[PDB]
């Protein structure tokens, strides 16, 4: 019951990876030893890029140096025992172990290695590494881990790069879409741009026109938006001017709101220390405006445009420190650039990692105040290759006032996929509402509720979509245009569009 | 597939059937039919049955018929099913995969194997998500045995609109919006008339271009009208209760009235069902209804009448500026909006989990957070050992931070397992540094920056350790929620996931 046989195997020269903190990259290669409770043991993973994320200075985890990644290998045969649950008690009861001795102590006995090892010399436990990941984590008994041989995958400190660039440049190989930026180039171009802009003519003439004394947030954002406009005319920011001109997330006013907000929270104690600056910056809103990240996309994905945005942000913080600050320099050009760069790398890394987009599987689709999601993963799958019925639950609510649900657009395929008009319905806080379904064309049925549906704070709906298949012939991608069910919200003549994405699969 | 805990035998088994206008008296002569689920449908909940009683040709606005109670004499087996897929049911319960399920249900061999001696079988299924009622599926021929008596005839109450049905449905709650819609209709007609002759308002209709204009100007005139109309003393209470919350501001009544006049043409204003279908798809109705932040604020007949009267006048004023017709404002507009009021009020009277409870999302400041599963939202007690709990987190557009999480602790009983507690961002696992704030609250910060946004989500895994098999008593626990902290504005955006303490089962 608790062992997943599909994830269990025996293997010769079983290898795994271990992230190593600075100062241990070379010592750990002399053998795994325990330092001077069911889960006490040596930890590793099958994904060396996830290993790399355990490698940062423990005293300065936000900003410190990354150590390395090493590869550990068991001689001979090793049993990888994948467990379906991470509760040790549940595991010891259901495997007939002694519920007293720790779980990882027993994993290392000869008696356990016989009952579960399949002839191998040792057992390693395997568990899901994390939600949203396909990696595994391996738990090794410490005594058994003395057999491991340890060699080097990478030493980030040996690369001799600034900040955490080496670690994140390594992690970006995972997707070698992919944001793979040369952060040496970006730093150098950033330094050059701040210098060449502080020594401009109208920028000089716009720093001349500055209150240069603690005024209210209002005059500050006004002057800062002015500065922004003036600074954006320089030819070293001309591409930035172009990619930030339409999307309102990238407007002067958000740069100004960013720079004001930075100056409010950065005092001298903080500005004096990189780790403290990064923590402070890392809890601010609006970092999307300077990163160029909006609508599910990293728009600023070239070294040149990123350097421009960071330089422009560097200037505006410099200008915002006297107007709404207790601080008295400099920070804008050094620790603020270091720190923001680190936050860039963090978010870029997130966007490079495989992830389900809004409205896919059980990820919510957030739009116009609505929140909609497939109730479970299986609901988002339209199974094919049988005659008969399926049902699919979509959750719907909204953030505050009552917003309508006008209906739902559903996919159909002549002969293979039909809306079951009798089982399809929508339920609002348990009130069950029937639907009037009408084909738009041969591929789309529109279903509208027979009484008004509203959702809002405290009011939710479950839309239950029922499909009927009149043939057992499978569906091929030729036949389906849409890959989404369109839930329609309020009308503005257009309807707000809430999309739930499905995949067609066999059993 | 049979849930034996919901299955029983009963003498004089009774249930309710919603009945559409025209058949209230006809149906009491006996249940007669006019594929796997062909059959007669009833429910254990007579207020849910009432929702089936509306004219099938004007389901939005039509007249409501009634509810009857049907009773089987002798013994009835209620067979509750764990699935509503007939194929799966016919396979697991060894039946002809050929014959319809509800035909087999009414055969003597079915009644032998499953009836427990009872004369006939009724199938029971969950009525709906978010509901605790059941639907009963009766074999048609077996249903001929039913005696049928009248629970209520909404048409006999002689009331306007769907008032009688919704007034019936409000009994389920005896917190309960139970409004007298007769009174609200009377007070509403009275105020529209009594505002139409006012001095300043008559003179604020004087200054109306009474000719098509730009929407941007239309809203300026109507916000003007709104301010002037709100000084009338028949609206004095409305002025007080709408003065602070920006959902209830004049600009929002103006947007409502403008959007109304845009979609009502002559064909539409002359037919109540078509008015209601058109009004029902507009945004902003919460401004008129006084509904915001999870609460029905306008919950008195007087204040609802005031709000509906004012909206009516403003619609009246917005049709010449932005519209195409005559009268609508005081006739079909009022009837239709009243029905939309009753729909939403009924939703708020029904039992429902609030945001952040069970798997209902908590939507705040652009974030969306929820418990992954119902069981995650329960902290079990009465044992020594561990539990884990998953919270989903994302945000609507740009990257927003997650600063940390506030967790409950109990000196000696409930502690944060700092090794297993972590947060994972698109699969990147991030350890946490946890530090007690007092004896009752721990604060865990992620050791790398966490951001969520469109396409970037997080799973917060909270693990709890109990060093005592003694149960937690409501006393020991101050909060009923886990506090996830977002961005700093000096305060953090507060995202609340509410839990319940329960013993093992």
């Amino acid at each position: 019951d608790v062992v997943d046989s599909s994830k269990s195997f025996v293997m010769e020269n079983f290898s795994s990876y271990h992230g190593t903190k600075p100062g241990y990259v070379d010592s750990i290669q002399k053998g795994i030893q325990k330092p001077k409770d069911d889960w006490e043991g040596f930890y590793s993973t099958d994904n060396k890029y996830d290993a790399a994320g355990y490698s940062v200075d423990n005293e300065n985890p936000l900003s410190g140096k990354a150590g390395g990644v090493v590869k550990v290998t068991y001689p001979g045969l090793t049993k990888v025992l994948a467990l379906k649950v991470d509760n040790a008690e549940t595991i010891k009861k259901e495997l007939g172990l002694s519920l007293t001795e720790p779980l990882m102590e027993q994993v290392g006995t000869e008696e356990f290695i016989k009952r579960f090892g399949d002839g191998a010399s040792r057992v390693v436990l395997s568990l899901p590494f994390a939600e949203g990941s396909s990696s595994v984590k391996y738990i090794n008994n410490w005594e058994q881990a003395k057999a491991l041989s340890v060699e080097l995958e990478i030493n980030f400190e040996t690369r001799g790069k600034r900040g955490q660039d080496a670690m994140y440049e390594y992690m970006a190989q995972a997707c070698a879409s992919c944001i793979n930026l040369d952060w040496d180039v970006i730093r150098d171009k950033t330094k050059t741009k701040i210098e060449s802009l502080k020594e401009h003519g109208p920028i000089k003439n716009k720093m001349s026109e500055s209150p240069n004394k603690t005024v209210s947030e209002e005059k500050a954002k006004q002057y800062l938006e002015e500065f922004h406009q003036t600074a954006l005319e320089h030819p070293e920011l001309s591409e930035l001017k172009t990619v930030t001109g339409t999307n309102p997330v990238f407007a002067g006013a958000n740069y100004a709101a960013w720079a004001v907000n930075v100056a409010q929270v950065i005092d001298s104690e903080t500005a004096d220390n990189l780790e403290k600056t990064t923590a402070a910056l890392s809890i601010l809103p609006g970092i999307g405006s300077v990163m160029g990240i909006a609508d599910g996309a990293v728009h600023h994905n070239t070294e040149e445009i990123v350097a421009q945005s960071i330089a422009l942000s560097s200037l505006m913080v410099a200008q915002a420190i006297p107007l709404v600050g207790e601080l008295v320099d400099g920070f804008a050009a050094y620790n603020f650039v270091e720190s923001i760069i680190n936050l860039f790398q963090v978010v870029h890394n997130s966007y490079n990692r495989p992830a389900y987009s809004p409205g896919h599987k059980t990820q919510p689709f957030l739009h116009d105040g609505y929140a909609v999601s497939w109730n479970t993963v299986e609901d988002s799958i339209i199974r094919t290759g049988f005659q008969g019925e399926s049902g699919h639950d979509i959750k719907i609510t909204a953030e505050n006032t009552p917003l309508p649900i006008a209906g739902v657009l559903l996919p159909t395929i002549p002969g293979k996929l039909d809306v079951n008009k009798s089982k399809t319905h929508i339920s609002v806080n348990g009130r069950k509402i029937r639907m009037r379904c009408r084909a738009i064309d041969g591929d789309v049925t529109f279903c509208r509720p027979k009484s008004p549906v509203y959702v809002g704070n405290g009011v939710h709906a479950n839309l239950h979509v029922a499909f009927h298949r009149s043939s057992s012939e499978k569906i091929h991608s030729n036949e389906i245009s849409s890959d989404s069910i369109g839930v329609l919200g309020y009308q503005k003549k257009v309807n707000s569009k809430l999309s739930l994405f499905f995949e067609i699969k066999s059993m």
